[PDB]
């Protein structure tokens, strides 16, 4: 396994915005507690789950645990950085797996919910 993505940098500028608060308090919260969330709550442990090629295929890993930490630590300046990380998580699943796979259908359901919440992103 690689080390997890960076989640904290004290030398980055910090700002609180309505969009970033919403992403943490509404979007991430809602996806976290979704019935199909558990495979996406932490980095893929390719050693433990016997997926030796996962990090040969996925060079930009992302998970909701990392996203939570990034939001909490004010790692993102722009809301789009956070939205991009969610999208990377979904696309990684689509990349590593095949169309119509069970995990892909779970990711598709989370993505659908994500887009419903993003629709209500504050201005
Ligand atoms: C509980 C959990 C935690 N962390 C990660 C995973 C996880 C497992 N397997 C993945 N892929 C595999 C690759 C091949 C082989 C079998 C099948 N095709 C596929 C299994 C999918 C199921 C595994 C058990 C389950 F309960 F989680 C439901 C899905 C994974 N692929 C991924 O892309 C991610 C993000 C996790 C993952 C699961």
């Amino acid at each position: 396994n690689p080390p997890p993505p960076e989640t904290s940098n004290p030398n980055k500028p910090k700002r609180q915005t309505n969009q970033l608060q919403y992403l943490l308090r509404v979007v991430l919260k809602t996806l976290w507690k979704h019935q199909f969330a558990w495979p996406f709550q932490q980095p893929v442990d390719a050693v433990k789950l016997n997926l030796p090629d996962y990090y040969k295929i996925i060079k930009t890993p992302m998970d909701m645990g990392t996203i939570k930490k990034r939001l909490e630590n004010n790692y993102y300046w722009n809301a789009q950085e956070c939205i991009q990380d969610f999208n990377t998580m979904f696309t990684n699943c689509y990349i590593y797996n095949k169309p119509g796979d069970d995990i892909v259908l779970m990711a598709e359901a989370l993505e659908k919910l994500f887009l419903q919440k993003i629709n209500e992103l504050p201005t």
